[PDB]
């Protein structure tokens, strides 16, 4: 057929109960994730095609970058709690990988301050248990899909996107296939 298990996607041996409908994993340290987000715009292209009543969820991962990697997962939790993901995603990627001016937790915070988030507001969120549980949720989700690498995307806790089974040709043909595959999986 057009969409095939083992080609555009794979099927988790162990489906995840109560998982987000569309779950993306990434790291601000991840060069392919930079490409995915800032050049290919995978998230946005996927969202433009998602059915009504389907939400996209995006989690950060710890295993790249040591202590700064975990700081970034905690800051991503802050971004989720404050609902400012679309203000900090680009300057966090560029700060980590382009300018490489993000080297400490304070440098991360600066990105939020510069983006208009009040210091008191960031710090309260940073130290909150709501953010601790969001960090735990992201870690839990990684365990549940038995995550081995980023970027990655899972649909309805049952299917894993398999970009190596898609075409690499035109980045755009690739992006369209990826987005088309997510939509197909969402309706499966």
């Amino acid at each position: 057929a057009q969409y095939e298990d083992g080609k555009q996607y794979t099927t988790l041996e162990k489906p995840v109960a109560g998982a987000p409908q569309v779950l993306e994993f990434f790291s601000f340290f991840c060069p392919h994730c930079y490409q995915f987000e800032e050049v290919l715009h995978i998230s946005d292209n996927v969202k433009k095609k998602l059915p009504e009543g389907v939400k996209m969820t995006k989690y950060h991962v710890n295993f790249m970058g040591g202590d700064l990697g975990k700081d970034l997962t905690q800051a991503w939790a802050v971004a989720m709690a404050l609902g400012v993901e679309d203000k900090v995603t680009v300057p966090l990627f560029e700060g980590v990988q382009k300018t490489q001016t993000i080297r400490s937790a304070s440098d991360i915070r600066d990105v939020f301050i510069n983006a208009g988030i009040k210091g008191e507001e960031y710090d309260a969120a940073w130290n909150s248990f709501v953010v601790k549980s969001l960090v735990a949720q992201q870690e839990k989700a990684a365990a549940d899909v038995q995550l081995r690498g980023v970027p990655a995307m899972f649909v309805n806790g049952k299917y894993q996107l398999n970009p190596q089974g898609m075409d690499t040709s035109n980045m755009d043909v690739f992006v369209q296939q990826y987005a088309d595959t997510v939509k197909y999986l969402s309706e499966k």
